[PDB]
This record gives C-alpha cells, structure tokens and sequence, in this order.
C-alpha cells in the first residue's frame, strides 16, 4: 500500500536516526527485510513526492514534510503501544508488531483522546519518547 | 489490499444481511461507493477464493468460510467501536470510520483482551450485537500451533484422547496432573507440556489434538 509503505519507510528512517545510525538505503533494506531494488523503487517514489532526498553522500535526508510525516507515524506508533500495554493489556511481546499496524489507521483525533486518557505519554513502553505531541496540539 | 478489500466486502455482505437486505452486487457497490464493474471483479476473485457464490437471484451467498471471516471482521470492527467509545472516548460521529480501518489490523489477541477489559460487549454502541464471541473463545488452538518457541503458560481446553490411537502418554499426562482446565507451560523445542513439576514432551498426534486457549 503506497502510503503505508511510505509511512513504514519514514518511521524506519526516523528510528535509524534515533539509534545514532545514518539512514542508508541498504540499512532500510535489511531492516525492512527488503530487497534493494524495492527500497530503491520506493525511496525513488518518495523522492518524487518530496519526502526524502538521497544526499550526495548517498544517505537519506528527510525533507521537512517527510520528517513531519515520519514523526506523526512514530507518535501514533507509540501512542498505540501505550494504549496496548497501559489499557488493553496486550502481551508485551506482541505490542510492537501490533502497533506497527495501528500506526497506519489511527487518526489524530484518536491520538489527542489518548493523550487525554493515558496516564503518561512521555515515552513508549520500550523507553523511547513520544515525538510530535506539540504538533498534534497536545 | 486484496485481504483488506475482501474483509471489507465480506463485512458489507454481513451488514446487508443483518439489515435484512439482499446481498446484491449493485447494493454492495452503492454501499462501498465502488463501480459495479469493480465489485464484479472482486466478487469473482472471491469466488475463486471460495469465499462466496453468486446465487440464482444474483445475490451473494457467503460460503461457510466467507461467513466465518465476515463474522470475524465484524467482530473486530464492533469491539473496536466499544474500545473507541467506552475507553478512548472518540466523538461518536467518528467511531464508524475509525472502526472500519481498525477491523483490518486488530489481532485476535487484542480482541480477547478487549473482551476482558470492556464493561459489556453484547452489542455495538450502534445497536447491533457483537458476533462470533464464542468463536473468539471469549475449541482453543491445537497445541502444535499455539506452542510458541517461548515457554508460555496457557489453559487446556481439550485433550481429544478419543481420537488418539497412541495411548502411550495418557498416564504420562495424568501423572503430571495435566488435564482439561489445567494451566500448562507449552513451548516449541518437539512440543513439551509442563505442570505439577512434571514435563510431558508430546508426539505429533497428541500435539495436533491437545487444544489450548490463552489463559
């Protein structure tokens, strides 16, 4: 799915960044169990969409819109993980894969509601903080 | 997405059925806001998939498999609706659309949990009863599948010793006090069962028949 794929690509990139890593197409490939030609196919579309630029050093620099989208997707991913552990009580071992799905179908409206209902949205159950809360308007 | 389109088509047929409407393609197309030609291509694709048959009247009859799936999708959809209003507090005017997306991503694991965390899952906030709860287990899973590579504790739903030809481990099980209703640690390694200090590494046939459900 075009958007879901792109949303996944940008979240992955965002993570690499978080990990102190350089977002390289090869990294995304092996991180997304992806085939190089495929990552190129996708990044290429993403580039035409103005979401990412492959720096002259062959690294991936997310354009401002790209980064805003990556952050939104990460925010939703983490608010999903919070709901899943805090409220639903889903197995901690199942929380991440479930959240990677929900990140594509959770609306901003649900996010704001969770910001209001969750006890703490500072960080995900996994230790990383929840980005973009300000941009959400919460 | 082929899967998501099918789930959506199946849930749509379920709603028309539930509304007392005939599941006709023109109806589904109107509902889904898709052209009749598209729904035709999708339903044909679903027939080859054995999910539906176009009856005499040109109505769509869901085969037992299509109905089982339609029911599951309608179940996640409504449980998502109860989660959205009962807990998240999402504007009632936005609960339907949100649920129609969430129905495709919610795992059964999340459903069994919601059933435990929600106050009442009889019907949706929209009046319709929540289907397939019995089939959600809210029998079990053949321990061969459920047996995770991680030593997890579960609950014996059924032993199925009547279908068993190899009675070798019948006492092995009794000795380890492993019976229906027993919480036992299962893990993939051959599959071993664990209870009352005694372990029971099962063989193929017993693995395919002992059915466990999450505690």
């Amino acid at each position: 799915d075009l958007v879901d794929t792109t949303e996944m690509y940008l979240r992955t990139i965002y993570e690499l960044e978080e990990e102190g890593v350089t977002p390289l197409r090869a990294r995304i490939a092996e991180r997304l169990e992806q085939s190089g030609p495929t990552v190129s196919q996708t990044v290429a579309r993403m580039e035409r969409d103005g979401l990412v630029v492959v720096a002259s050093d062959r690294s991936l620099q997310m354009t401002p819109t790209g980064r805003t989208l990556a952050t939104a997707v990460m925010r939703k991913h983490r608010l999903a993980e919070r709901l899943l552990t805090d409220i639903i009580g889903l197995d901690i071992n199942k929380v991440h894969d479930e959240a990677s799905r929900w990140e594509h179908v959770m609306s901003d409206e649900v996010e704001r509601r969770l910001v209001k209902v969750l006890k703490d949205v500072s960080r995900s159950p996994f230790g990383n903080p929840i980005p973009g809360l300000d941009e959400l308007g919460v």
